[PDB]
C-alpha cells in the first residue's frame, strides 16, 4: 500500500477531491493510504499558535520550526523512511516524470505551507525536497499536495491525444466525422493518428 | 465582484479548498462569486465513444444545455476547459484571465468531452502542468485560487521566526539586530 502523509493546518479540506471516484474507492479498498496530520495539534503552547511574525520585520506570518518539528518527528517515528516533501514555488517543477520517480518510494510526506511559508531551519534540518506544481501563486500548499497525490495514486496498480465523439450523431448541425461510424478499424486508426498530428 | 462558474459532475467537491481562510471569507463577503453548475442536472451525462476506445465521454447535448444556460445568464463569460493539451497556466496567464470579470471553467471527467463542444464554443483549453489528473476539478481550483488572490480586498529570501534556537540551529544573527540596512543587504545576498 502506497502511503501519503499530508501535514496541514486545514485537515478538514481532505480527502476532498481525493475521496471521489477511483481515488476514493481505491482509498476505501486500501490500495493506498492517506494520513492527514493536523499541524495545530502539535503546537503545545498558550493560544495554540502554529505561526508567528518573521524575525527581521516583513509582513505576514510564518509556520514555526518547533511546532513543525514536533509534527514531522511524529511522522518519522511512525514512518522512518518516508520521503519528506514540501510544496513551494522554488521547488522542482512537478511533471509526470517526477511523479514516476516519486513512485519508487512507498511512503511520501507532503508538508503544506501556509501564510508566508515556513521557518527555513525546517527545510535544512530535514532536507525537505521542494516541489512546485507550476509557476503560479496559490493560497497554500494543500491544492499542490492534492495535485501530486492524484497524479501519483493514478499510477498505483489496481487504482485505474486525438479528438473523441459520442452520441448524438448530430448536435447543433455538427456531425461526427463519418469514419467513426463505419466500424472500419483500419480507417479509424489512420484517422486518429492523423488527427493526433 | 469577480464571477467564476464551475461546471462539474462533482458539485459536492466545491467550494472545498476555496471555502477556507481568505478565499472563504472573501467569498462570504461577496468580493468574488462561485457558481457551481451540476452538469448531471442538464441531462446520463457520459456515453461510449464512437469508433471504439476505452472509457466514456461527456455528451455534447448535455454539456450544451449546461453551457447554454450559463451563457443566457452571463452572455460575455470567458469559456475555459481544463485539459492536458491546453495553454500552460502561469501567473501571467492568470493576470490575462483577470481582464475578464466573468470566467467559466468546464471540468472534464472520464476520457474527456465530445470535441464538437470545444469547437462550437471555442473553449480556451488550459493546462495547470504536465501531469495527468483524474479530472478537471483540481485544475479549476488552482486557477480560481490563483486568480481570486489578485482581487483587491482578498489579500525570495529565507525566513525565520521564533524560537531563536531550535535543535541547535540559530537564526542568522543579523535578523535579531533591528538593523534595517544590514537586514536588507543580507536578504538581497541570500536571494542568490
Amino acid at each position: 500500500s502506497m502511503i501519503f502523509n499530508v501535514l496541514t493546518i486545514f485537515p478538514q479540506m481532505f480527502p476532498g477531491p481525493l475521496g471521489v471516484s477511483n481515488l476514493g474507492s481505491a482509498l476505501k479498498k486500501g490500495l493506498w493510504t492517506l494520513n492527514v496530520f493536523d499541524i495545530r495539534a502539535f503546537a503545545n503552547n498558550k493560544h495554540n499558535t502554529v505561526d508567528d511574525t518573521p524575525y527581521g520585520g516583513g509582513p505576514g506570518m510564518l509556520l514555526r520550526a518547533d511546532v513543525l518539528g514536533r509534527c514531522i518527528d511524529e511522522v518519522l517515528s511512525l514512518h522512518p523512511n518516508t520521503k519528506l516533501m514540501f510544496t513551494s514555488p522554488r521547488g522542482v517543477s512537478f511533471t509526470q516524470d517526477i511523479a514516476r520517480q516519486t513512485m519508487n518510494f512507498d511512503n511520501i510526506t507532503l508538508l503544506c505551507g501556509r501564510f508566508e511559508g515556513i521557518d527555513e531551519r525546517v527545510v535544512d534540518f530535514y532536507k525537505l525536497q521542494e516541489v512546485s506544481i507550476g509557476d503560479y501563486v496559490l493560497s497554500g500548499g494543500e491544492l499542490a499536495a492534492m495535485v501530486i497525490i492524484d497524479t501519483c495514486v493514478r499510477m498505483v496498480p489496481g487504482v485505474i491525444e486525438y479528438p473523441q465523439y459520442t452520441r448524438p450523431a448530430s448536435w447543433k448541425g455538427m456531425e461526427v466525422p463519418e469514419v467513426l461510424l463505419t466500424g472500419n478499424h483500419g480507417e479509424i486508426e489512420k484517422w486518429r493518428r492523423n488527427a493526433s498530428l
